[PDB]
Protein backbone atom coordinates (compact mmCIF):
# COMPACT_ATOMS: atom_id res chain seq x y z
CA UNK A 1 0.00 0.00 0.00
CA UNK A 2 1.75 3.15 -1.33
CA UNK A 3 1.26 6.89 -0.45
CA UNK A 4 1.63 8.17 -4.10
CA UNK A 5 -2.18 8.26 -4.61
CA UNK A 6 -2.67 10.32 -1.37
CA UNK A 7 0.27 12.63 -2.29
CA UNK A 8 -1.25 13.37 -5.77
CA UNK A 9 -4.68 14.43 -4.32
CA UNK A 10 -2.86 16.26 -1.47
CA UNK A 11 -0.77 18.29 -3.98
CA UNK A 12 -3.90 19.99 -5.48
CA UNK A 13 -5.80 19.96 -2.13
CA UNK A 14 -2.93 21.76 -0.36
CA UNK A 15 -2.73 24.24 -3.29
CA UNK A 16 -6.43 25.18 -2.58
CA UNK A 17 -5.59 25.62 1.17
CA UNK A 18 -2.33 27.66 0.70
CA UNK A 19 -3.74 29.95 -2.06
CA UNK A 20 -3.49 33.46 -0.49
CA UNK A 21 -6.36 34.96 -2.63
CA UNK A 22 -10.10 33.93 -2.67
CA UNK A 23 -10.07 34.11 -6.52
CA UNK A 24 -7.43 31.35 -6.61
CA UNK A 25 -9.19 29.14 -3.97
CA UNK A 26 -12.39 28.87 -6.13
CA UNK A 27 -10.39 28.55 -9.40
CA UNK A 28 -8.40 25.49 -8.15
CA UNK A 29 -11.68 23.79 -7.15
CA UNK A 30 -12.81 23.97 -10.84
CA UNK A 31 -10.10 21.50 -12.01
CA UNK A 32 -10.76 19.10 -9.06
CA UNK A 33 -14.45 18.67 -10.10
CA UNK A 34 -13.15 17.08 -13.33
CA UNK A 35 -10.30 15.13 -11.66
CA UNK A 36 -13.00 13.67 -9.30
CA UNK A 37 -14.23 11.87 -12.50
CA UNK A 38 -10.67 11.22 -13.87
CA UNK A 39 -8.55 8.01 -13.74
CA UNK A 40 -6.03 7.44 -10.85
CA UNK A 41 -3.05 6.90 -13.22
CA UNK A 42 -3.77 10.22 -15.02
CA UNK A 43 -4.37 11.86 -11.60
CA UNK A 44 -0.62 11.45 -10.75
CA UNK A 45 0.38 12.64 -14.26
CA UNK A 46 -1.87 15.72 -13.88
CA UNK A 47 -1.25 16.63 -10.20
CA UNK A 48 2.52 16.82 -10.96
CA UNK A 49 2.03 19.69 -13.53
CA UNK A 50 -0.94 21.20 -11.61
CA UNK A 51 1.26 21.60 -8.50
CA UNK A 52 4.36 22.59 -10.52
CA UNK A 53 2.34 25.54 -11.95
CA UNK A 54 1.90 27.08 -8.46
CA UNK A 55 5.68 26.57 -7.88
CA UNK A 56 6.55 28.33 -11.15
CA UNK A 57 4.03 31.22 -10.95
CA UNK A 58 5.14 32.01 -7.37
CA UNK A 59 8.76 32.20 -8.68
CA UNK A 60 7.41 34.65 -11.40
CA UNK A 61 6.69 32.07 -14.18
CA UNK A 62 3.00 32.83 -14.99
CA UNK A 63 3.75 31.97 -18.69
CA UNK A 64 5.20 28.54 -17.72
CA UNK A 65 2.77 27.77 -14.89
CA UNK A 66 -0.18 28.29 -17.30
CA UNK A 67 1.38 25.75 -19.77
CA UNK A 68 1.87 23.13 -16.98
CA UNK A 69 -1.83 23.67 -16.05
CA UNK A 70 -2.93 23.10 -19.67
CA UNK A 71 -0.65 20.00 -19.97
CA UNK A 72 -2.07 18.31 -16.86
CA UNK A 73 -5.66 19.11 -17.87
CA UNK A 74 -5.17 17.62 -21.39
CA UNK A 75 -3.58 14.52 -19.74
CA UNK A 76 -6.55 14.10 -17.31
CA UNK A 77 -9.02 14.82 -20.22
CA UNK A 78 -10.31 18.11 -18.70
CA UNK A 79 -12.25 21.09 -20.16
CA UNK A 80 -11.00 24.35 -21.80
CA UNK A 81 -13.47 26.01 -19.34
CA UNK A 82 -11.59 24.65 -16.22
CA UNK A 83 -8.16 25.16 -17.89
CA UNK A 84 -8.77 28.93 -18.21
CA UNK A 85 -10.39 29.11 -14.70
CA UNK A 86 -7.38 27.55 -12.90
CA UNK A 87 -4.65 29.00 -15.20
CA UNK A 88 -6.02 32.57 -14.44
CA UNK A 89 -5.08 32.00 -10.74
CA UNK A 90 -1.44 31.39 -11.84
CA UNK A 91 -1.43 34.74 -13.73
CA UNK A 92 -2.24 36.56 -10.45
CA UNK A 93 0.00 34.30 -8.21
CA UNK A 94 3.14 35.95 -9.70
CA UNK A 95 1.99 39.59 -9.04
CA UNK A 96 0.31 38.61 -5.68
CA UNK A 97 3.90 38.12 -4.33
CA UNK A 98 3.91 34.28 -3.93
CA UNK A 99 2.11 32.05 -1.37
CA UNK A 100 4.58 31.50 1.57
CA UNK A 101 2.28 28.88 3.21
CA UNK A 102 2.88 26.58 0.16
CA UNK A 103 6.43 25.88 1.46
CA UNK A 104 5.24 24.46 4.86
CA UNK A 105 2.09 22.85 3.36
CA UNK A 106 4.35 20.87 0.95
CA UNK A 107 6.51 19.48 3.86
CA UNK A 108 3.65 17.11 4.88
CA UNK A 109 3.31 15.85 1.24
CA UNK A 110 7.14 15.41 0.94
CA UNK A 111 7.47 13.44 4.26
CA UNK A 112 4.25 11.29 4.14
CA UNK A 113 1.24 12.89 2.41
CA UNK A 114 -0.60 13.96 5.60
CA UNK A 115 -0.39 13.38 9.40
CA UNK A 116 -4.14 12.54 9.59
CA UNK A 117 -7.07 11.35 7.39
CA UNK A 118 -9.93 12.93 9.46
CA UNK A 119 -10.68 13.93 13.12
CA UNK A 120 -13.73 16.31 13.29
CA UNK A 121 -17.17 14.71 14.00
CA UNK A 122 -18.74 17.00 16.73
Amino acid sequence: GETKAKAAQEALRAAREQATTPEAQKALEELEKVLKTASPEQWRQAAEKIFEAFREASNGNTEKAKKLLEEAARTAGASPEIIKKLASALERLAEEGAAKEAARQAEEVRKRGSLEHHHHHH
